């Protein structure tokens, strides 16, 4: 056993398998971080930090010696606990293909959601800089008229040529902008594709941690996400009703590039 | 060239072996925390923690997120500068075998120094607990009279059997009380061999680090070096007279076990 | 070594190729001329002189003696020196990636700048006649309004047609023109795309050493850079706390035909 003690919960294989097919189905289609950042692959949970490379002064009084200190950036763990009845577990093995699974949905949901809020807009209580606190370019305001934000994003990409950051360009909305967007015509055609042709190769992301937009050029040295542990169930606990489990996470991650972001501040 | 920028340093081959040799040399007696630690060897330069393999809670609002960040000790750099004047480097080549190193040899006994007082007495500034402070052990007092300091090394070796701790037992002295030790005698026989009988396949060490003395196990579980960069010798400047150069280490120190030794207090 | 004397900087090999590589990638993004002018390649450094191959009367009285001189371009060497600092050079080592290589950045800007102002304005003080004082044909007016700007690039065609000179017609604005173009649409679509089907292969290049715009054939004969060394880093100098390097060019350019090139005046 490892410390997800998946042995030790009442659950048989098949219903194991469901339940796992729908945190990670519901969990890839929240994460909007992991399609615009470079991401160094699982190395376990039993890596703790990534260095940032910089060395602080340390106070020394020895004549004649010189301290530093190395600086890292810990990782953070990621939990979201969720309970799961045994009816629907146990309805798995007599051919059922209708359990109730909304509980792993909102735990993935809630996961996702908790990892791109850290990517994009930091953890500050933890010392994660996020792209957008971090960003150097100013921000170009969305217009309050969905026929304007065409021209907006072209400001943006203005901004980032001038700063002399080229590659494709991702876009990436809040669920509202997305919302706007994806409901709204200009010449008979959606401006989403008013957006995408703007783009060129870059793709049109729903990110719905966050709140504004983000234009960010995916030229692929400027945003490092340090994976150690991947998105995993756990258990927890159980009684005779339900089985008390979680998803989890470890990562470190790292802004490099201040320039090679655009916010689009609401 | 690596961040040593040996290749720059106008030195001959016979003359960095030489002051390598003499850098060497001094350092290897006069280091004592190495004799008792688990030394994890020299893994590079670019390695910047060691994880204490313990978690903190962080702050969050998300409901049913739980964060957590890992725990990491950051390497300290350590760093010696000595000048060397290029009188003795040039008259290396023509034969002499009395250049002065006297610098280099100040400069490794800084350096062994330093580390051996970051791993016995730690370095409070950089969050290193060293062996001495962390001990669960309270402190046997040192007599002030030498004779009597047998009788307190057998009661530290006492209070290490009474709290379970067995093992080849060292005994660290600093320079003052090593003095003491090896210019006395009890009955025509010196007091380093009163204590030597007590430790049994431990050793008497000299560590000029220490203030007054420490009995300490080697069982080999309690105390981890771990040695990101060893001992080297990096070039910083040089004038017509004289070259900068500079003696450097890299590690970080865990002191695990608590209990596992006995400070012997002055 | 050579004249870049690359082997006296004390900067190790990784830190040399993140230098190299944002060079590079900033250079390349801004230079605009390399890709309308056939570009002989880079024949050393020890070249001096492209001909082009035209004499010149020499003054003489012996009688029944006929003295010309050839008629060649000495080539000019273009040197942008930027300052690093040595501790982004040594956090390389650390692990850092995110070292400060803005200078180079500004560097690689300036030179591309001063290589297009080059190629496309000539350079007077050196005897190198550029793109757009030497063209034969008269200047378009670029209209305030950008929606009439598919206009005249419509005329600036039938002028290269008009003229007899037929190929794929590139289109180069400056970076004013190019923003324009970029943030506007005339029927829902975007003006860069009113201008992309004009040319037909051809394609719409960002000059940001240019003023206004410029129309011009790639035919294939028209205009030769003759390079001798391309973009190279050199080392300079250095103390404690920086190190001082250089960007270098060397080139001759030849505007061969007249005819097959429209400027479009601001």
């Amino acid at each position: 056993v490892n410390n997800l003690y998946r042995e030790l919960a009442p659950i048989p294989g098949p219903a194991w398998a469901e339940i796992e097919e729908e945190a990670r189905r519901t969990f890839k289609r929240n994460i909007a971080g992991r399609r615009i950042v470079d991401v160094a692959g699982p190395t376990g949970f039993e890596t703790s930090a990534v260095t940032t490379g910089h060395i602080r002064d340390v106070q020394s009084e020895t004549s004649g010696l010189q301290v530093k200190q190395r600086i890292v950036q810990e990782y953070i763990e990621l939990r979201t606990p969720f309970t799961v009845t045994r009816q629907a577990i146990d309805d798995v093995a007599r051919g059922s293909g209708d359990s109730d699974w909304q509980p792993v949905k909102d735990a993935a949901t809630t996961i996702a959601m908790a990892e791109d809020r850290a990517i994009l807009h930091g953890l500050d209580a933890a010392g994660i800089g996020g792209i957008v606190p971090g960003s150097s370019n100013a921000a170009v305001a969305i217009p309050d008229a969905v026929e304007d934000f065409a021209d907006a994003v072209a400001q943006a990409l203005s901004v980032l040529r001038t700063v002399g950051v080229d590659g494709p360009y991702s876009l990436l909305l809040s669920s509202a902008e997305y919302t706007k967007v994806s409901e709204s015509t200009d010449h008979g055609y959606p401006i989403r594709e008013h957006l995408s042709r703007q783009l060129g190769a870059g793709e049109i992301i729903w990110a719905p941690a966050l709140e504004g937009a983000l234009l960010v050029s995916t030229r692929g040295g400027d945003y490092e996400l340090h994976l150690g542990q991947d998105l995993s169930i756990g258990y927890y606990s159980h009684d005779s009703e339900t089985v008390e489990l979680y998803l989890q996470e470890t990562f470190g991650f790292l802004a490099l590039t201040d320039e090679s972001s655009v916010p689009l501040s609401l």
